[PDB]
């Protein structure tokens, strides 16, 4: 069967990430899903935004957790990437499952793991993906397996993948023992013995990041599930072969 | 009882991953030092950081892509400060040749990333039986593949995985890769990570730990040693 083609913040390599705009055109792209990253606001909100802070995606600065909703939403998260997107804000996860509706499209949820701590948000995120009956098409996942283990606990029928970069070995024995659906390795990590055990195991594979052309090849080739990639166009064309 | 590692030699005072950065940590005293080895060109193991030379010495390019002599032409402090203009590069064996009988720990880790390094396990093993430091090293890495084969080729010889992941119950995988010690990122220091590590005989070596507040934390949390790029500081602490 076909690799997954999952666009990193939405088609990030043409559209400013992490934004409705971005996924949107994911959809329209024909990807089969997208990636993004979750944080609260002062109040409590769950915004969808890479950085804790919002300087490098918008006209604003300062860490995103001291913005209340109705203040982060005055920001301009389209501007930096280029004129035509003047006016794009940063999204509420509402919007998200709102802009997808009842469409099979795939949302990897990355909850953040740096220096700023998120008190309560796999509660707030377990209850947002149950509201809109997104059980389902939601693949939760982070570099801190701590809290996966939290929303394993208190939501079993959620899937959860475990994000990692350091180069493990055997890997899929941690997955099994924490029930997770998949593992989202950094891509170089994609090497025949990581494929072939997990395949053994039934623990699905989602390398990250894919842009360049001869590693999308090399991580068809291999066989992973699904491939989280900023260009899915130009993986679209590759995994459907010119169809 | 807890270890101080100088993080690529007293590297706060000293430029990175020098002979001078290593023998200011060894008159700190400190109790080892953690190092960085990549291959030459033609396969000789030197001690640097970063896969190009561009950030620390005065040259451009990769690694790799230097012989042994051609890297001796650069100049690894001056960018630190104009005092250590002419520190070179060292190799391994000059490190081992620094420390020579004293009883000094080497955290060597093998670099991972994107550049590949044929024949470094192999290469390091023969370094350190050729100069005694079988007890005094203890070999990591972020790549656990390279500590699986230097577990295999020589199993006497501690190994350290490296790891930033936020990894839950760790030691499982430490026990069955026959691992010496834990080395995460400290912020994973936690009483939980702590207690089933003693209760599993795994070590823990936390990293980088550079302010005061936070190696007060990983003492009192019961680590076994901490990678500090401010060796005299935790010295002083520990006193
Ligand atoms: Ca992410
Ligand atoms: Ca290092």
């Amino acid at each position: 069967m076909k690799t997954l083609v999952i666009a990193h913040r939405g088609d990030s390599k043409n559209v400013p990430e992490n934004t409705i705009a971005a996924f949107k055109r994911a959809m329209e792209l024909g990807a089969d899903g997208i990636e993004l990253d979750v944080q609260l606001t002062k109040d409590g909100h769950l915004v969808v935004i890479h950085d804790e802070t919002v300087d490098r995606t918008t006209n604003g600065e300062g860490f995103v957790k001291d913005f209340t909703l109705e203040e982060i939403k005055k920001l301009d998260a389209g501007i930096k990437f280029g004129e035509k997107f003047a006016g794009e804000r940063i999204p509420t996860l509402y919007e998200v499952f709102e802009l997808i509706g009842d469409k099979d499209f795939l949302v990897n949820i990355e909850i953040k793991s740096g220096i700023v701590l998120y008190p309560g948000i796999e509660e707030k995120l377990i209850k947002a993906i149950k509201e809109y009956n997104f059980e389902e098409r939601v693949i939760i996942s982070s570099f801190n397996h701590y809290s996966l283990r939290d929303v394993k606990k208190m939501a079993p029928h959620l899937k959860i993948g475990l994000l990692y970069q350091c180069g493990l070995v055997e890997p899929w024995h941690m997955a099994l023992r924490m029930e997770a659906y998949s593992l989202h390795p950094f891509y170089f990590n994609i090497i025949p013995e990581l494929v072939e055990g997990c395949k053994k195991n039934g623990v699905k594979l989602f390398p990250w990041t894919v842009d360049r052309k001869e590693d999308m090849e090399r991580m068809i080739k291999a066989g992973v599930d699904g491939i989280i990639t900023d260009d899915p166009e130009t993986l679209i064309n590759l995994v459907r072969k010119g169809g």
